[PDB]
DNA sequence: CGGCCTACG
DNA sequence: CGTAG
DNA sequence: GCCG
């Protein structure tokens, strides 16, 4: 078992969803404490777990996978024990882990602002509702439509999604493309939101053409939230005699980009951590979204593909249904 | 000891 | 801070 | 929490 992410295929449908799971909650509170190496850590022992041929039915099998360690393997250990482990169940059933769950899955609060309002006394949606001046508009957003955005994304929405996108980019920009990324294009079958990855053959064309999309798509009544090359959306998208909010990105980049944009917008996202992480610490090179800079030379790799960028770090390629870690 | 991805809005 | 994967 |  290699020890990065990245070096591994990680398929969609695994056999340790138990002891992954388990793992992922103490990791989850990991954050929500502020220990982004703790989280780091458990989220790399459950990602080693997707990645095994077969269940973990014995301690025995753990021995020599890396960031398995006491903790992570006490965890385990339980599990197969016991059906359960103590750890935690506690963190499950505690009310600190429940309402900072609640609220950082709102669109707009991360950590920091959801532990603020813990510390505050603040407990319930309706108790944030009830002081809309301590929000954000992009807050407002995300409470306005968090039923809708707790809703499954379905693969019907994002096909709907991706006509209409299409549509605007064409009234916006002759010959520019959408490429659905994310969590879809690994094979995911529900999502909870849908991400789009937007260029144009020749290069220097596609400057501008956010606003313009935006613009067009705001026309159609399409867009109940927006907020330049990212735009992080809340659509109005039709359904039978109705709408419901959908959460959208829309990325706009440069063909020359297009590969670096394409690899990191596919995630998952700890696979992409771990990609860069590798690339760094072992190749010395410093990956982005944008590309693939060598800081000796001071020169960026020319990329023409996905498959391009795995080579030139070294790694096997894995397609995106394989980097589910 | 001390790192842990690296951007944009 | 928030967002993204 | 694990590891370089
Ligand atoms: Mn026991
Ligand atoms: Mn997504
Ligand atoms: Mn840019
Ligand atoms: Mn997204
Ligand atoms: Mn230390
Ligand atoms: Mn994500
Ligand atoms: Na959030």
């Amino acid at each position: 078992m290699p020890a990065y992410a990245c070096q591994r295929p990680t398929p969609l449908t695994h056999h340790n969803t138990g002891l992954s799971e388990a793992l992922e909650i103490l990791a989850e509170a990991a954050g929500f404490e502020g220990s982004e190496g703790r989280l780091l850590t458990f989220c790399r022992a459950a990602s080693v777990l997707k990645a095994l041929p077969s269940p973990v039915t014995t301690l025995s099998q753990l021995q020599g996978l890396p960031h398995f360690g006491e903790h992570s393997s006490r965890v385990v250990q339980e599990l197969l024990e016991h059906g359960v482990c103590e750890e935690v169940e506690r963190v499950r059933r505690s009310e600190r882990y429940q309402t900072m769950k609640l609220f950082t899955q709102i669109f707009g609060v991360g950590v920091k602002t959801a532990d603020r309002w813990y510390r505050e006394g603040l407990r319930t949606l309706d108790d944030l509702r009830e002081q809309p001046q301590k929000l954000t508009q992009q807050q407002k957003a995300g409470l306005q439509h968090h039923q809708d955005l707790s809703t499954p994304v379905l693969r019907s929405d994002v096909d709907a999604l991706q006509q209409v996108v299409e549509e605007a980019v064409g009234q916006a920009l002759p010959g520019a493309t959408v490429t659905l990324t994310g969590g879809f294009r690994r094979g995911k079958l529900q999502g909870h939101d849908v991400d789009f990855l937007i260029t144009h053959p020749k290069e220097g064309q596609e400057a501008g053409l956010l606003p313009r999309v935006m613009c067009r798509l705001q026309d159609q009544g399409l867009i109940l939230y927006h907020q330049f090359e990212r735009s992080f959306c809340i659509f109005r998208l039709p359904q039978p005699g109705s709408w419901k909010a959908v959460r959208v990105d829309l990325v706009v980049a440069p063909v020359s980009q297009f590969p670096f944009a394409l690899l990191g917008w596919t995630g998952s996202k700890l696979f992409q951590r771990e990609l860069r992480r590798f690339s760094r610490k072992e190749k010395g090179l410093w990956l982005n979204s944008h590309g693939l800079f060598d800081p000796e030379q001071k020169t960026f790799f020319q990329a023409a593909s996905e498959e391009d960028i795995f080579r030139h770090l070294g790694l096997e390629y894995l397609p995106p249904e394989q980097r589910n870690a």
